[PDB]
Order: C-alpha cells, then structure tokens, then sequence
C-alpha cells in the first residue's frame, strides 16, 4: 500500500531523530542544549528560552562539540574533530565569549595552532583545564595562561587525565579520567602507565607507497596491563601532588581502578578491583593525606560485575547510597540500592537495602536530602523497560512509580532532575519515535515538550513498519525473553525466512523495547523476513545468577539458548525452514561463526547462511580485562582459552555461506582474529567469503561508510534467501 | 563413459610426472638422477648404470636436495624443518661417502648445528663452499675445516654469492650468485648492497599473540634500486679479492649485472645493464687485473630484452656464439645465433649471425669445436613447438632439426649433450605424456628409453582428457596463436561455458605444446567448458616488435588482443553468451580484472565473472626492474604509471561476481595492492569478494595449500556457470 523502509531512509534527515541534549545548570533551569543550530537556556520556573549560542557554530568550521562555562560567559569549542578510540574528543580548541563574536585558539604555552586531546570546563567561574601530549595544562581566569599542573605525560606510553586504549575500552568506559573537586579547588587524575604494556602493531596499506604500521599498547590475555595510580592537586598556590595509596588485601596485588567520585570536596571515593576482577574494594582517601580507608568490599566466586558504579552522598559527605547484588532470597541475587554511613566502622557494615525484589535497579538519579526521595530506573516493570523511580529514604522504602504510563506510546526511559530535584528531564528512546519531556517531581505532569521529532513520526506513518512482538520462551528456572520483528504485512499463509540477529555480549541485553532502525528494518519491510533476537544466560538485567551461567563457558550455553529460541521459531508456519540465516558483530560475529551447525544429524543443515562482523575468535588474542573476566587468568593456562576458541566449530561447516567483514586496522577486535579463523576455514577446507574495510578502525564513524556497510550486509541475506 | 579429471587425480600419485634430471658427468655418461628413491650413473658407451646413492635419502630426514662430488667419492645432503620448497637451497646441510654410511653435519667454524643458505659443490675434486648469514665459507678437501673467504655479509642487508629479492626474482632469475672458474682456482661472486633500498614490512596475523611484521628490502618503481659489484677470490693462497671494474658510458651509471660466466680460467664475460634497461654491454674482464674490455653492446628504442643470455666459448677463449635481436628483413628483429672473435677490436664487430629468420632461438645447447656443429632450441618449427637443432660453425650453417618428428607423440623439447656431443638427453613436456630418451648426437637414433611415466600414459588413457585445439588469429601484420580446449566428449549441439585464461606477461607465452594438468583440466573434464588462451602482442617468441608493441600501453592492447580472441569465439555456436568467465593470476590477474567490461554499449556484460589471483594493480606499487622495463623510469612522474592503473576500468563493473584471491604475505606482489583495488571497487560501489591466505608467501609451495587453490577456484567458475 505504501512505501516500504529502504537504505535511503535510514540515512534520510527525515528519519534523523534530534536529541537536545538538555542539561540542568540549576534548580530552576537546564540549557535547552541546540534546537537544531542555535543553543538556548530555558527556565521551567518562569517559560525563558534565553539565546547562549546560535548557528555561528557553523561558523567555526562546525564546531563538533561545545560547552558553556559555568559563570555562563564563555563557550568552549571544538573543530575538525579526528576520533581515536570509542569517543575521543580530540581536535582543535577556541574559546569565544557567550553572547557571541571574536574567536580564541585555545593552545598551551609556547606551541601554535595544535590539536588538543581534550578541552572542558572547571566547576566554578570559567576555570578550565586541557591536555596536551598527556600533560594537564590549567587556566583559571579565561585571560589567565596556562599552567602544566603535570608533566610526566609520555605519547602513547603514560597517560594522564585520559585513559589509554584498555581503560577506554573495557575498564572504565570513558576516555576521560580526570575528577574535578566540587569547590573546583583539588582536581583528581588517573596517572596511566602502559610502559611494560606489550605493543600491537596495527597493519597499514593505504597511506603513503610504503604502508607503516601503526603501533600502540594493547594487552591481551595473560600479558603486563597497564599499571594505573590516582593523584590529586591543588588548583591554587603551589599545588601539592598527592598519590592516594591503594588498600592492601593481598588479593588486589594487581588491580584497575574501576570507579571515582568526591565524597566531599576534601574526600574522594575509589573503588579498587582486582585483575581477575573477584574482589572489590570501596574507598574513601583524604584528597590531602593520601590515606585511603576501606568503607566496603565485595568478591563473588564468577566476577564481580556493574563496577563503574558511582555512589551518591549526603551533602555533608556522611551516608551514602550505593548499588549492588543483594542475595533476594532464591534464585540470585539482584542489583538494588543500598545504605550506609559515611564512616563506616570496622565491625560490620551498615548494610540494608533500599529496594529489593526480582529485578534490577540500573541508575540512581538523584538524591533528595531533604526528606526520603530516591529517583532512579528500573527493570522493576519488565527487564525489557526502563522506569523512573522513586523510594523513601527513610521509614518505609515505598516504592513509587513516577513515570509507569505516563507520556504513553513509549516505556523506555532515561531522565534527569534539577539541581533540587523540582523538575526532571524525561526521554523516551522507545517503543514509539523517542522525545523529551519536562515535568515537576512531585506533580509528575509534563510541563511541555522540549524536542517531540514530528519529522519522524511523519516519516514513519508513510512507512510499513516491522510488527513488534515479544515471546519469553525459557530453559531451566530461566525466562529467555525474545522479540521476533514481522514484515508489517505479515499474513500466515506465505512462508518468510528466518534471520537470527545474535549479539550475546555477556551482561549485554538484545530484547529492550527502545526504538531502533537499522538494516533489519530494510531486511523486514523492504524484503520481508522476520527477525528474532533473544537474550539467553550471560543476559544481563536478571540477576547474577542468569549472568554467571556462561563463566568459563563462553560462547556453549548461549549457543544452546539461541539454538532452542531458533527451534521453538521454526516449529512456526509462517517460517520455511530452508531460508535460516543468522548474523552478528563483535562478540556476537563469534557467536554468530559458532552457530553453523546441524542440530541433529539426520536434519542437519540448519542454516544456509551467516556472517560475522569483526569477530572475535580466540580470547587469547583479545583484550585482558574481557578475556580474563570470564575465563579466569591466563598465564598457568586457566585452559578455557582453548574450549571456546571457535576454530573447533568451524571443522563441521558443510553448506552454509559465511560471509566475514572485518575493518582491516581494527584496534578493538584485531584483524588477527579473522586472519586465524580463514587460516582454520582453509584447513577444515570450508567456504568462506571476506569483505575487507582497509585501513578503517572498528566503529565505523562515517555516515557514507556505514551506509556501504548495511547495504553489503543486506545484500548478502537478502541473496541466499530469495529462491 | 569413462572417469573425467577430478582435482584429487590431479595430485594422484598416478598423474604424477618423475623427473629423473638426469645430468652429464662426462663424455659417455649421465647421473640418472633418483628413478624413484635410488640415485644411479648410466654409461650409455657399455650400460653400466651402477649405484651411487639409494633409498638412505629418505633416512638422512628426507633430504630434499642432493649432489654429488665431482671425484664422485661424497655426496651432499638438505632437509627441511618446517617443510616447504621453493629452492633457495636454505635449510640443514649434510655430508656422506658415496657408497653409503655415516653422515655429517656442514656447519660453518665454531657454530653448532645450523642452518645454510647454500651448499653446493666446486669444479674439481671435493672442494665446495657454503654461505651462512651472506658470507663464504670454503673447504678445498672434505676433511679441511671451512675457511670464511669472504666476510661482509650482513643478514637481509649485503648479500654476496646470493640473490636478494629483486636479483632473483627479476633481473637474475637464480638465488645463486656466484661463479667458479673452470679450474676451480678462482671464485667469481656478486656482492649486493640492499644498505639504501626501501625497506617494505609485510603483515602477519597469525604467528605469536602480537603478530608482528616481516621487512625486508623491496625496490618499487622509481625508488632506490640494490647496488652491485661483481668481486672475484683465489682459492688456493692468500685470495687476494678483486672487484671487477664496470665500463663507461653514461648511459651506465646505473646499472644490473644480468650475466657473467667464465670465458676461461683468467676471463670472466660480464653484461652490464643499465636500470632504464635500453642499454646493455658484453664484457670480457681479466679475473687477475680487474680490467673488463668492452666486446660489444647493445640498445634498443623500447627495452633490450633476454639478458641473461650467456655465450658459448670455444675451449681456447677464443670467438664466441651468443645471440640477440638482428633486424630480419622487414618485421621486427629476432633472437638468431651470432659469431664475434674472442678479442674483438675497438673498430666494428667481427658481427654475422648463423641463423635467420621470422623465428626464435631459445637457447644454445652446446658447440662442437670439432668441426662446425651448434647445438640449440628453436620456434622454427611452430612458435607453439621446441625443436632441437644444429648448425655449421663454418661455411655454410645448414640446420638439420634432430628432433622434429623424432619419438612421436611429442614436439616440445629440452635435451643437454654429453661432455663431447656424442651422446645428448632428450626430454618431451609435450603433447603427449613427457617423457625422457637417450640418443647419439650423430646417428639420432634412441639408444634407450630413461623415463617414460607408464603410470601417467595409463591413468590418463582411463579419463576423458581435454580436446586441445589452435586457431591463430590476428590483428595488423600480427598473428595471434591461441589455443582452444574442448570437453572431450564435445559435440555441436549443446552449448558451452566460455572461460577465458589469461596471462599475459610481456615475453611469456601461454599458447603452447606442452603437457599440463592444472584445474583447467577439471574445469572442461568433469564440468564441460571450453577454455581459451590467447598470446597478444607484448607475447614472446615472435620478435621483437610484436613483444615491445605494450611499451608504455601496458595493458591496453592486451585488453583488445584478449576481446578480440573471446568475440571470434563467441561466434561459434558451441558456446552461450551468457557463461562467459575470466581468470588471471599475477600480472595476469591485472588483465583479468581489467577485461571486465561490456563491448559495445548496447551489447554490454560481455562476462558474468572473473577472478584474479594475487593481481597487480598499480605498477607505482610493483618490483622497480618489472615497472620501469615496461614504462620507463619513473621519478620525473613517467605518467604512464597512472593510465596503467587498473582503477580506472573498475569504475564500470556493473554485475559480474569479482573474486579475488591473495595470499596475505606475499613477497612479490604485495597485498597491498589488492588492497588499493578493493578501496576503489568500494568508491566506486562495485561488487567484489575476496580470498585470503594469512601470511601466506605467493607461491604456494604446499600440495595441501595448492589444492585447496585450486578447488576454490573451481568452485567459483563453476558455480556462475551452472544455471
Ligand atoms: C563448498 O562449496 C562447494 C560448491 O561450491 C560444495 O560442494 C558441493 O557439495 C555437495 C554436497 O556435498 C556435492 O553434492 C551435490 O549433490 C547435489 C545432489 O545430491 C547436486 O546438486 C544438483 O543441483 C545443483 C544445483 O546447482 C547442480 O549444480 C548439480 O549439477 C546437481 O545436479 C550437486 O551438484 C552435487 O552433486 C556437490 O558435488 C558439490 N558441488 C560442487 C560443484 O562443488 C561444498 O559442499 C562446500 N563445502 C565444502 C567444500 O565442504
Ligand atoms: C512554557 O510552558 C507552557 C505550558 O503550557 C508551554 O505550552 C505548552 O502547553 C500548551 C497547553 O498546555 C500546549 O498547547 C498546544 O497544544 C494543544 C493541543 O494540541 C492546543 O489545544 C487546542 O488546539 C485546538 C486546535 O484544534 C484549538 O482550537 C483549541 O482552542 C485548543 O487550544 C493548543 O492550541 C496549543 O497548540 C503547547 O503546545 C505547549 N507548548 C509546547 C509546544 O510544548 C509553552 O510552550 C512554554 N513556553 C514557551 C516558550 O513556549
Ligand atoms: C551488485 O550486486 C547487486 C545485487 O547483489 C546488484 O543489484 C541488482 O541490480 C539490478 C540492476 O542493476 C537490479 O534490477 C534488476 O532489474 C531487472 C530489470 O531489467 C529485473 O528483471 C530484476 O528483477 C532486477 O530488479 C536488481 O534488483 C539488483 N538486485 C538487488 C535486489 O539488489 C548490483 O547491480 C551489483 N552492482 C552494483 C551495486 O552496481
Ligand atoms: C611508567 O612511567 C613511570 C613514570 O610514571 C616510569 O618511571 C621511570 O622508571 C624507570 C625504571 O624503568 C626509572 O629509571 C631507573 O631509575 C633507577 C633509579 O633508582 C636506576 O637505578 C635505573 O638504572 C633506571 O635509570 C625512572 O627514574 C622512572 N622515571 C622517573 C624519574 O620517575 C616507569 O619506568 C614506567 N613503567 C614502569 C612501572 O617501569
Ligand atoms: C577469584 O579468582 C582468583 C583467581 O583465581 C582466586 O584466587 C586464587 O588465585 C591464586 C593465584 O595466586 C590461585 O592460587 C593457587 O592455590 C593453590 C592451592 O593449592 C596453589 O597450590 C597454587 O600454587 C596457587 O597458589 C587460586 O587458584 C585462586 N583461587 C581460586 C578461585 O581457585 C579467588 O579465590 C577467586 N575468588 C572467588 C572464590 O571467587
Ligand atoms: C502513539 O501515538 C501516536 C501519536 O503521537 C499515534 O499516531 C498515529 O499513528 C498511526 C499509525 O498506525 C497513524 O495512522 C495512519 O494515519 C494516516 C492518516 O493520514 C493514514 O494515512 C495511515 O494509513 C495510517 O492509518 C495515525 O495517523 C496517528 N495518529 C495521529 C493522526 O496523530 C501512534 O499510532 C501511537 N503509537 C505508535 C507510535 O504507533
Ligand atoms: C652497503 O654496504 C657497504 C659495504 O659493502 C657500506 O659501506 C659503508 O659505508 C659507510 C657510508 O655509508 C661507511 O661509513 C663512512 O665511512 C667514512 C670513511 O671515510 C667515514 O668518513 C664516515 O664518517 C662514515 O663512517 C662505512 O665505513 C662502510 N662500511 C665499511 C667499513 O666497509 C655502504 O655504506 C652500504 N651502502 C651505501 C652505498 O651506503
Ligand atoms: C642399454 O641399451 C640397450 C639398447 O637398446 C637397451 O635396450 C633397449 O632397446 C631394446 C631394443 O632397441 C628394447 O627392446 C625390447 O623392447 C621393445 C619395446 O616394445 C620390444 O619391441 C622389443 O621386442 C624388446 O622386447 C629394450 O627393451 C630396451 N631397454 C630399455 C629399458 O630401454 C638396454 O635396456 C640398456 N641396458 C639396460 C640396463 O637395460
Ligand atoms: C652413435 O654414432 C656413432 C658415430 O658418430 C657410432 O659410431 C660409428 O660411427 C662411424 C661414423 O663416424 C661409423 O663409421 C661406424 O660404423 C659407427 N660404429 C658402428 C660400427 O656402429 C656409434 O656407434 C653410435 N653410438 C655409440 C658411440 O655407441
Ligand atoms: C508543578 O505543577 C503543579 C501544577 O499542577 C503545581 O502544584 C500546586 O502546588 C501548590 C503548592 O505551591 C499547591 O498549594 C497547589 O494545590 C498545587 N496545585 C494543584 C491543586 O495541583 C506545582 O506547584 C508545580 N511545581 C512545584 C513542585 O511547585
Ligand atoms: C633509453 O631510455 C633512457 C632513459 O629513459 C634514455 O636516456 C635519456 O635519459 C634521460 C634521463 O636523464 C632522459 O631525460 C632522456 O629523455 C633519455 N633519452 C631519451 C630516450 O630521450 C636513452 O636514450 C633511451 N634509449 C633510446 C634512444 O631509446
Ligand atoms: C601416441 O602414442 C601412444 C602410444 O604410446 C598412443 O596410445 C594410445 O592412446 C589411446 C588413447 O586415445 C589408447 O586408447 C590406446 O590404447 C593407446 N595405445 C596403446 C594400446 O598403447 C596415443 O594414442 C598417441 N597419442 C597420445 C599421447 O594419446
């Protein structure tokens, strides 16, 4: 009847969906972050929009990031923006003033026009801080030069106030590893060492007519990780540098910093855990002793998991709430909100929970001193959901549900409050085209909408969109939840083919009701086929003992939980068992090259065809702290490195096209793995096919790129499907 | 009705050719080279084939190469860990009497059980050297311990007795680099200084958990070009080395030593040409003074061509035969046999060739001082064919041809002569089953059968072998050769598959008699296609202008040549239009991809698909010696490099499955071009897959790697095929 989802689309401004990024400055007003173009200052109290920045970020050569100082009178901004790792705000920096007008280089002392790792503004007034070449360079007065507060930063070797790869990557999930004081007086920094760290060299043969490699510290499983200490300094006077000592249990001999916050603006809170990642250590230092003291710790027998996890304090610096699995009777434990006193005293803890139940808290956001508010989400509704929340902190915990059914047509949901938790930012992200919405805490009504993306619900109605469906199925006293996406059109009497879209990153959940458009879509309306996701053990949001089903087992069980889900999907009619295809990336392009098999023997052949996008295929070559966490360490041969190397697998293979793409100077999941896995397919005399992305990184940050990218992914399935 | 060639006959113990390289120790007789384990010595005066060396190969580890002594009283020994035989004679070398028992390992003075990069044995007695890490080693007596005669060698830097990459690959065609002189007294050897050649690092993906690159010294088109000298040594005294001394004339500044072999045990002959490869010099040099004297020269419009061409001497150092390229009448010039005096005097040359013609001579085999007789190859016959022939020295050079017509069945040829002419060994490589026999120079007639390869004439008999067929073609005053082959069970009615193999390197030839079994052969045997090799101009064996009609159009004309022998194929009416493929591997693999258009406009898709194996793409990224040969140097922008560049056709390809193989460590054309293409096939939106072969080298020294080449790519041809 009318037009189906195409490649165009995905890609068309129609379908570009506008995130405001709204962000509170106050209790009474958040920046009303670019409309599109033009940047504002809205404030709920009284309805004034106010102007900060306009469209003359065109101007400075699209500036890709910007931020407004504190004292409102400056812009912070950034250009030609070259991306390095996951994010990595790196280009050229000016500062302007807020109205508008009169562009500044922001460049250290002495250099020219010079890139910068990273730029940001202080706390308070217009203090400001930069990196250069691994040194922190502080400037408190915007007129004021700056000042190299630390110096021992070393190019690809010695990191500070920024993370190196692993630290970006897997351990701390930022590239920015710097804390500021909230008096903006001390600034807290990570002080990376990779310098006993093993190099990788990144393969080259594009640049110049000698291709280089491109070197860099990478440490895979069993070898020397990169040895981190955290420091804190004075922003005024001569500023005292002070390393805060790491506690002592002789099981943290070898550890990675996981998580810090200031407690106060004199304490700050670390959380130490261990290489094989079983123990976890609380922390509160003295920003101006260097003294660290044990306030809590964990260790499980699997891995300790959600480790960033930042605690929230009392003003007064004194209780605080964290998060963590609490046993809940039978059957796990889940992830709930916890109390205890700032000083907790040697003896016992202070412990008692807040929330308890079958299901997992995921963020606290905020904390209403003032009385027993606790907001925060939670898979309390459906693990496939994402609830605001809010609990008294006091006398009874009860438990009510702020944003349950309101703003219908989406139950996904992200949201932040004021700086006195009055109002609250809302967004959607799902199951209906995502918007943000503006209410009072208490009154829960939206106050107005702030970005609603009419475009794309436009858009979408002219479109014959995939037909939702959610189908728990389940093994053992577990719920393996599954969605199974339909062609919109979807009669019974025709036959589709089947495509299994498997990810499986353990802790990782594929069945959420967010709102998602991408190449399955085009696969579902443009050539009708059904899609089925499903998150089996390993699965996260459902307790430890779900997600601890796969340790030292990687990549078994979830090849039996995406193998049953597939089953129960073709006893279905609307489904003909000779069109089976399954695809997946990353983690799951190995367990999308680990599921080619017959289940059977008699019905063998139960797929025609895969493809894997830079898989992994032997944890030996991947990253320490992945490998390690789920097999234990290396070194002695925890000998679970060779049950899970997929080249097993591949020894059967009789049929089915396998088509691997892999980015060539991949620096997450190193081509290496692909090379090995053609290297076992040669031997196994197997059919496979390659698609190579030379000299391209992993992410695929490239509009033009990732559009080649699904279009050859399509049209790949969509081939050895049509008959 | 009977059994077709499936891949798995091809490596049958049963088509297996041997090989029993026999070779001429004297006058009246041969080694009789291992008939199948044991090695021989037949007497063809009184048969006497007695027994030097047995089944005690396969004890010494298999040694995969052997020779014996001149006195005949020891013989030498290599094997290979890590199996895997080009021939750069690198492995563990061992030394043993000839009856039999007790070996011994050859390590140079002081180092324990390694590894050489040479063995081999002198002129008289039992001397040999050895290299090891590029110096030489020499023992005159079995017994004496080695001597390091030479001693700046420098591992992958200064090679001396050895080839680097460039010298073997292209301008030498040998590993070995040195000469003994007739007596065994002196030593001629290169020394080549790769010190200031780019250094190319090639990929690895598999080796340790960080892979690392492979570098090593690779001169492309316009860079810096290994430097040579040729030294010469005593082998008996204090060896005083001397350096021979190259000429004069500008247009040898920069230069390749492409020949040099002993005139006599003073005079060493000497061909010195220049890098833009238009100029060459014969030389005759005084292996005492260091004096070389001009003897004649040569250049050429386009690029002289068959240097290595080494001259025959008569005993006394006296005249000499060569040959070369002499104008022929009207039509190009051709390679003929051609007579100078010994000392030829500054004036004119002592010039007057023996043969002439529109035909080739391959190769002098031997001269008979005795009288007037000149034993050689020739394309006199069929350009397709090698005959063996002979000529008067004196008054009037008539040629009898020995072969032609000799043992039926076969007319492509190879033969060597005994010590003295009498006797000579004659070997087949086609049409039919190769074969070697025995004859008396004089009377022609087969004294006895050496090799005859029953088990081959019988498995081959039980299969329904490809129907060959030759239809030259042609364009302007040229004839293009190419040969057709037919199913075997070819009828008229039904229609073939068209698939189209190509080569193409300038000089080479693909159209010719001899016996191969290759994929091909399964591809017509056990799928019924008919494939098509054609020889274009830039082909070799049919004169000089024909040859050189490619400078600087390298792959242009070849591109007509090459459609204009698929049109009048696709004329016939046992071939379809719609199943017409392509295949090239190396320089062949560029053609190939750049024959992938449609003819005409409206006539367009004139293939369904093709495939190139380790193709070049991009003659800036190619072997200096093979680029600049071909379009001149480079440097000053030669600008041929870049109409050459097989981008530009890809900018079409609008259906054809594109499959490309390549091993990823290849040496001689690196991945990297490969990669260059795939970036262009991606600009410009083409379709394409790719092969690889992890830190695989280019040749494929693997029966196990080979095979499953070959089924792959079987596998792909066949299935655009069946429909
Ligand atoms: C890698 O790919 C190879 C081909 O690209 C695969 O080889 C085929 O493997 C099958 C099964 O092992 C072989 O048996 C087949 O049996 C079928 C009937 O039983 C035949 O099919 C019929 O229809 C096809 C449709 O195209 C026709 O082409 C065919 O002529 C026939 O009439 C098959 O042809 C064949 O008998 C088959 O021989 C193989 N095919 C070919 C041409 O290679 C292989 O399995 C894959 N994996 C590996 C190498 O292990
Ligand atoms: C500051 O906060 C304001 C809070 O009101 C905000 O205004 C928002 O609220 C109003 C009303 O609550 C929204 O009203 C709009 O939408 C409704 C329903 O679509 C319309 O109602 C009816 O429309 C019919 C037409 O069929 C008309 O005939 C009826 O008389 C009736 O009005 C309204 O007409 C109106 O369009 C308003 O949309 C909403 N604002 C947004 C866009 O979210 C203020 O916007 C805000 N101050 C600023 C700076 O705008
Ligand atoms: C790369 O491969 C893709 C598919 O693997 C090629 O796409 C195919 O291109 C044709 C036309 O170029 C599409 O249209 C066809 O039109 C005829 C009408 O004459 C019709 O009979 C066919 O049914 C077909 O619709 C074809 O649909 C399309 N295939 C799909 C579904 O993608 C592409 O041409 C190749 N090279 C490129 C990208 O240029
Ligand atoms: C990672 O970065 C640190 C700095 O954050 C590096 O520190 C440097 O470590 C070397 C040792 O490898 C020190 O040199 C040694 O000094 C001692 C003096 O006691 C001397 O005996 C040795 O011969 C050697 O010279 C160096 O002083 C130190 N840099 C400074 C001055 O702070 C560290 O090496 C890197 N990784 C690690 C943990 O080794
Ligand atoms: C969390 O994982 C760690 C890492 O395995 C566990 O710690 C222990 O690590 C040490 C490594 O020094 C292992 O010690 C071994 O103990 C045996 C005892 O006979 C000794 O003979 C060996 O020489 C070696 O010292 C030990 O295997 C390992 N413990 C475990 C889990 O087996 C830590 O206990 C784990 N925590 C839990 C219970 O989750
Ligand atoms: C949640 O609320 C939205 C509104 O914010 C709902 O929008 C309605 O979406 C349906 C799609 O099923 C629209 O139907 C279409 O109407 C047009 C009328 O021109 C017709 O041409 C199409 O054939 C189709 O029937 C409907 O117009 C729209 N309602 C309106 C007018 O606002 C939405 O359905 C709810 N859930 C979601 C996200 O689907
Ligand atoms: C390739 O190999 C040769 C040897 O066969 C290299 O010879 C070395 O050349 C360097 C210059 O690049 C010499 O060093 C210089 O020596 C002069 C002597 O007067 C001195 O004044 C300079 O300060 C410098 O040290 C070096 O002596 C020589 N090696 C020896 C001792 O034999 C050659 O350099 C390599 N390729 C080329 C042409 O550079
Ligand atoms: C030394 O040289 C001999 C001289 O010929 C070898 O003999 C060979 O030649 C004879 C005849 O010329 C062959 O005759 C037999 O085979 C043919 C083949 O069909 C028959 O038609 C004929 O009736 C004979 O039966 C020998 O077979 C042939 N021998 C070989 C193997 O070549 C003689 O063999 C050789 N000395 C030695 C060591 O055998
Ligand atoms: C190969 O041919 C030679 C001739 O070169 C044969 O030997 C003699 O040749 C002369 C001609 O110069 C004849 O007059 C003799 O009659 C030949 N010998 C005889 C009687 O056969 C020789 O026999 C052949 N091969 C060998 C040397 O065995
Ligand atoms: C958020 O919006 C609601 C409007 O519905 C406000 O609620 C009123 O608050 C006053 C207290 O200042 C009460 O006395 C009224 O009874 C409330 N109105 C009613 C009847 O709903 C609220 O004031 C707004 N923001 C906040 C938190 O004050
Ligand atoms: C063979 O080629 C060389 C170079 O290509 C010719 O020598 C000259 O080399 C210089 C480089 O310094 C060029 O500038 C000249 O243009 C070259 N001469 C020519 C061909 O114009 C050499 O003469 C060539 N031989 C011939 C005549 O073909
Ligand atoms: C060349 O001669 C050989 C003899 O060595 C011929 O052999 C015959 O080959 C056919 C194959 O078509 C067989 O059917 C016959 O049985 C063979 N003859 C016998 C009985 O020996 C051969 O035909 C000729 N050409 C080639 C190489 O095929």
């Amino acid at each position: 009847q009318k037009k189906k989802v195409t490649v165009e689309d995905l890609f068309s401004e129609d379908f570009k969906i506008h995130d405001p990024e709204a962000k509170w400055i106050s209790d009474t007003e958040f920046i009303y972050r670019e409309q599109k173009g033009t940047v504002r200052l809205w404030n709920v109290e009284t309805n004034t929009s106010t102007v900060l920045i306009e469209g003359k970020k065109i101007e400075s050569l699209r500036a890709i990031r910007y931020e407004i100082s504190p004292d409102r009178e400056y812009a912070l901004f950034s250009y030609n923006v070259e991306p390095i790792y996951q994010h990595s705000y790196t280009g050229y920096y000016v500062l302007s003033k807020i109205p508008h007008g009169d562009p500044q280089s922001l460049d250290p002392p002495e250099v020219s026009n010079a890139k910068l790792q990273y730029a940001g503004w202080g706390p308070k007034g217009q203090q400001l801080i930069f990196i250069f070449e691994n040194n922190i360079y502080y400037c408190a007065h915007v007129g004021k030069q700056a000042i190299r507060v630390v110096s021992t930063g070393k190019e690809g070797v010695i990191y500070n106030g920024l993370s190196d790869w692993l630290y970006e990557e897997e351990i701390l999930k930022t590239h920015i590893a710097h804390w500021w004081s909230p008096d903006g007086t001390r600034l807290a920094y990570a002080a990376i060492n990779d310098s006993r760290v093993p190099i990788m060299e990144l393969p080259t043969y594009t640049g110049s007519i000698y291709p280089t490699v491109k070197p860099y510290h990478y440490p895979k499983a069993g070898s020397e990780n990169p040895s981190i200490s955290l420091h804190v300094i004075g922003l005024n006077g001569p500023t005292h540098d002070l390393e805060m000592m790491p506690p002592d249990d002789p099981r943290m001999r070898e550890y990675y910093i996981t998580m810090v916050k200031w407690a106060t603006s004199t304490k700050v809170a670390v959380t130490w855990l261990n290489r094989a990642q079983n123990v976890s250590i609380l922390t509160l230092c003295d920003a101006t002793t260097g003294v660290c003291t044990k306030k809590h710790e964990d260790e499980s027998e699997a891995w300790l998991h959600r480790q960033n996890e930042e605690p929230v304090f009392s003003k007064d610096g004194r209780k605080f709430f964290f998060i963590r699995a609490i046993p809940q009777g039978g059957r796990g434990k889940f992830y709930h909100i916890t109390v205890s006193s700032s000083q907790p005293n040697s003896s016992n803890d202070n412990i008692q929970s807040i929330t308890s139940g079958d299901w997992d808290v995921t963020k606290i956001l905020a904390y209403d001193e003032k009385g027993n508010k606790i907001y925060f989400l939670s898979t309390e509704d459906l693990p496939r959901r994402r609830q605001l929340y809010s609990a008294n902190t006091v006398g009874n915990f009860n438990r009510q549900c702020l944003s349950c059914d309101l703003v219908e047509n989406c139950t996904y949901f992200s949201a932040s409050f004021s700086h006195s938790m009055d109002f609250f930012l809302l967004k959607c992200e799902g199951p209906g085209v995502p918007m943000v919405t503006v209410h009072n805490t208490t009154d829960k009504k939206k106050m107005f909408d702030l970005e609603t993306n009419e475009h794309v619900k436009k858009a979408i109605n002219d479109r014959q969109m995939p037909k939702v469906e959610y189908r728990d199925i389940e093994i053992d006293d577990y719920n393996l939840p599954m969605q199974i996406l339909k062609p919109a059109t979807f009669t019974d009497t025709t036959h589709y083919p089947l495509l299994l879209v498997v990810d499986g990153t353990p802790g990782s959940q594929s069945v959420a009701e967010k709102f998602e458009v991408s190449w399955e879509t085009v696969m579902v309306s443009s050539h009708g086929a059904v899609v089925v996701k499903c998150d089996g053990r390993g699965s996260g949001f459902q307790g430890t003992k779900l997600l601890h089903e796969v340790r030292r087992r990687l990549g078994l069980l979830e090849e039996k939980d995406q193998m049953e889900a597939v089953r129960t999907m073709l006893k279905e009619q609307y489904i003909d068992r000779t069109r089976v295809a399954v695809f997946g990336k990353d983690y799951g392009g190995y367990l999308s090259t680990y599921i080619l098999p017959a289940k059977g023997e008699n019905q063998g052949q139960t797929f025609t065809c895969g493809s894997a996008l830079s898989p992994i295929t032997d944890f030996k070559l991947y990253a320490s702290a992945f490998s390690e966490r789920y097999l234990g360490l290396h070194g002695l041969d925890n000998r679970a490195y060779e049950m899970t190397k997929v080249a097993h697998r591949v020894s059967a293979l009789e049929e089915q096209q396998f088509l691997i793409i892999h980015p060539t100077a991949d620096e997450k999941i190193h081509f290496q793995h692909t090379a090995e896995l053609i290297t076992q397919l040669i031997r196994g005399k197997a059919n496979y096919s390659l698609q190579i992305y030379p000299d391209e990184s992993h992410y695929f940050t490239s509009s033009s790129l990732k559009q080649h990218l699904y279009r050859s992914i399509i049209n790949f399935f969509v081939e050895c499907f049509r008959i």
